[PDB]
């Protein structure tokens, strides 16, 4: 792969990949399509509009969408203007945007019609310096001053050329949890997705111009920003988008051509998908569906999930592991070379190590913490110099996973060096679980730790005193719980236990609970 | 009443007042009782004990603990050793003590135990730097870092010197929430309490040694701190705390004499407290109580509401209004002189300006915009620049009141600068109500105002547009608010209604709804 020129703008990069195809479509959802040459018309129509309410080069914007067609506009647009979008996931609460918008200090706002109200409580909380907020589909009245999104686009003619900037300049943010602390901002640059585009898509993949991308991970995560962004708009491919919450019937749907008349041909998703997907009564026939490859990550995939997908569909699920500080996969099985209970080989371009308790080797078949070099890893945590230094070790970028190294080269999953749960491709604190539950009137003490599932696929399992003289149904706890957590976090299961296992000092000996002793 | 010496420590100051009075009760509530010396002995104790775990001069530590006897000792005992203690309410959310953790740096924190839970989750999810957690009465198993309050401070001897500080040098942290942004670290100094306890407690209330006072407003509450804390400790009165919310039946039991053998001569509390008193069937009579003081402030007092006290018991309600940021109240009717209707006369010690469009004086009967200069104003809303430089303006503080100067020199309330409202004492936006209740997913708009209950007192009002094809209750919306916000900030009402008065700018005329033309 021939690496990018010193003087690169990402967006402008996409955009002169495809002046080849201007009336193919780049993007479409339930309710409208973009052609490539929409899309570049939108994008820098977008990049003007941002220049003209006075945001400047570096300046970061808060883009909190759903997956839709204005989804890339929004995101290329700002990279165009040499402005920085940052990029988030859309079920969090008004508290985290809050923090995220002092954070980044992020200058506008793009925000879909349904977030408008998290939104609002965010701005209302917080010392942000938001000057304007545009809303993509509004599902309430603008507030004054607030605009859509269609109008902020269209009342603006296309910025002419984009922002002069440098390859490893700063181009995006994602941010990321740890087990404790507020979400880290990770610092991508312009060269960054050109890498996992090139090296992961491209050559791992082998996505091409007739693709029909499908991605059940969402466009905030690295691993669908990467999917049904710019891996497609890489080769020219079309990339099909939807808003809701991904189920197997809202799956099925697409898969069977019910949007856009497009029958998708790549397919990327959790394994905990692929195993609710394969349960389900009405799971579609190779005959019904166009499907050429299937990619997952997110959480190891269990060897019976991708053996009983093959058996039905006569396709492999090709699993790999990537993490928001390198941006996508470093480490994969091959579209032809696939080894269940593994995830494969390193992607060439990424160099993999595993290291022991003082940082030294590791023998073939123990297990060691793995660091990966490799061209798209992020700079630093914005602002965070002590977990930047944690985390990007002089060329290395620590994964927080612990890997073994088989005699073919492969490398199978053992475990985390945090107390991270991994359910479903979204890192789960045990901890901010346990917060949660002892603030129920009834609970004296909780602790929560990863279990598998009749898959093998791990969700938290709760431990729960409940406190002398109050009760406390499990029914109670549930709803109590609804509300207050996502679904991805609830617990699979709460178990009522009269103590936990515990150091004198009072800490949890959380791994007493996941060997059994309750 | 004399400026301060320039080398001052404020609790040094209130150890060395009582001094001849080792023996006499400092504080006392349902558990426990200091004495004037075991409250030193404790506050010095705490004063090593918080440097011993490496809690530097002029550094925060959190205070996040119900009224009791150990309260006062937390909190001098902090001051004492030159570390700053943050004051903060304790019905607040983990989100927002995260925020106070976060913004004041605290190096430790002194929480009570049932407050626990609640700290725990701001802990984990916080950018914080605490080092340490005591914990006052804990109400679960010590988590490691955690250490139990009575062994913290019976593990340390006595500190043998204060912290030299300076009259001026911060002393310690209230937070003042505003109608949008952050709430606001508030700095005061050593100086400030002296100024409030001197000039109000000792000479305007005439708090003395004999005195038991009482306040349902709690510690971290301005107007608390000096009620329940400086002003006793400044005179020698005993002071009777409680940790339970201040309903009707808790004040009357204290009130007869049902804890620690002793009955208030002085009771403090928001108008809204004694509404709920006066309208409580077992309110005591006259003959039952030992009340010579009745202090009310936190929000105006409905003429109705003082004269209903006075026929009842024959003591007057003497109100007065005072702010975080000026620490406490700078105006205020007399103990025998009230002018209902009125919140009375500027303290003696505070100047008080109102001012017009232009910066400019206003006629007596009009309203003006209320500034008060006076030396117990805090200094700066620590970290804010913006916000600190209109509201601390030369000398002169801005309240965000409005009020009108009548013929006798008396001042009557005339409403906010700002929206905000003043609900039971506690200031709280109705645009984080909003924000709030618009995340119902039923809800299409939400507009929050202040109205009137059928005690003259202003309560939040919401009016919302369901969203078509939704059918929504007033409970339902309570308790969606009461699960996300500090609980009092729930709506007492809710109108369910097509569409929300409008300018042609799309901004919502609050005025009308306030003003009941949508009911
Ligand atoms: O394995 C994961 O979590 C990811 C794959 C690509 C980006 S993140
Ligand atoms: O399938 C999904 O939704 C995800 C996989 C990785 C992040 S989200
Ligand atoms: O609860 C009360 O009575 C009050 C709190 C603050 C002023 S009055
Ligand atoms: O009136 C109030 O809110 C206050 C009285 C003394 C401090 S604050």
């Amino acid at each position: 792969v021939t690496p990018p020129p010193e003087k690169f703008n990402f967006a402008e990069h996409l955009l002169q990949t495809n002046r080849v195809r201007p009336d193919k479509t780049a993007f479409v959802d339930d309710i409208s399509s973009l052609s490539f040459a929409q899309l570049e018309a939108q994008t820098r129509q977008l990049a003007a509009a941002l220049r003209a309410i006075g945001v400047k080069r570096e300046e970061r914007v808060l883009l909190l969408m759903l997956d839709g067609t204005d989804w890339p506009v929004a995101f290329l647009g700002a990279i165009y203007a040499g402005i920085v979008p940052v990029a988030v996931n859309t079920l969090l609460t008004a508290d985290d945007y809050a923090y995220m918008l002092e954070h980044s200090r992020a200058q506008a706002v793009l925000v879909s019609g349904a977030l408008h109200p998290v939104l609002k409580a965010a701005l209302t909380k917080s010392d942000h310096e938001v000057q304007r907020v545009i809303v993509s589909r509004p599902a309430a009245p603008l507030e004054p001053g607030e605009v859509d999104f269609a109008e902020f686009v269209g009342a603006h003619a296309p910025l002419e050329k984009p922002a002069a900037t440098q390859a490893d300049d700063p181009a995006f943010w994602l941010y990321s949890s740890g087990s404790t602390g507020r979400p880290k901002g990770v610092v991508h640059t312009h060269a960054n997705p050109y890498w996992t585009s090139e090296l992961y898509g491209r050559n791992t993949l082998h996505l091409r111009e007739d693709d029909v991308c499908f991605s059940a991970a969402k466009l905030f995560f690295a691993y669908g920003l990467g999917n049904a962004l710019t891996f497609p708009m890489t080769v020219g491919a079309t990339t099909l988008l939807m808003g809701e919450r991904p189920t197997p019937d809202a799956v099925f749907k697409r898969w069977l051509g019910g949007v856009g008349g497009v029958k998708p041909t790549v397919f990327y998703g959790a394994p905990t998908g692929y195993a609710g997907m394969l349960a389900a009564p009405n799971l579609p026939s190779r005959d019904q569906v166009a499907l050429r490859l299937a990619s997952s990550a997110g959480e190891a995939l269990p060897a019976e999930i991708g053996q009983r997908f093959q058996r039905h569909f006569g396709l492999d699920i090709v699993d790999g592991i990537g993490s928001t500080e390198m941006l996508h996969i470093f480490l994969s099985n091959l579209p032809d070379r696939v080894r269940y209970g593994t995830t494969g080989w390193p992607v060439p371009g990424y160099q993999i190590e595993l290291r022991g308790d003082g940082g030294g080797p590791v023998a073939d078949g123990e297990p060691g913490d793995l660091y990966i070099h490799g061209p798209s890893s992020a700079t630093m945590y914005w602002g965070n110099r002590a977990k930047s230094r944690d985390t990007f070790q002089g060329g290395w970028t620590k994964s927080g996973d612990k890997y073994v190294r088989n005699d073919d080269g492969s490398y199978t999953y053992a475990g985390r060096t945090d107390d991270m749960l991994k359910v479903s491709g979204i890192y789960v604190s045990p901890f901010e679980i346990e917060a949660t539950l002892v603030q129920h009137p009834g609970v004296l003490e909780a602790a929560v730790v990863g279990v598998a599932d009749e898959h093998g696929l791990t969700k938290p399992k709760a431990y729960v005193v409940p406190r002398p003289g109050q009760t406390l149904s499990e029914t109670e706890l549930k709803t109590f719980i609804k509300d207050r957590l996502a679904p991805y976090k609830y617990p699979r299961s709460t178990v009522f236990v009269a103590e936990l296992p515990k150091t004198a000092t009072g800490k949890i000996q959380r791994f007493k609970l996941r060997e059994g002793v309750l």
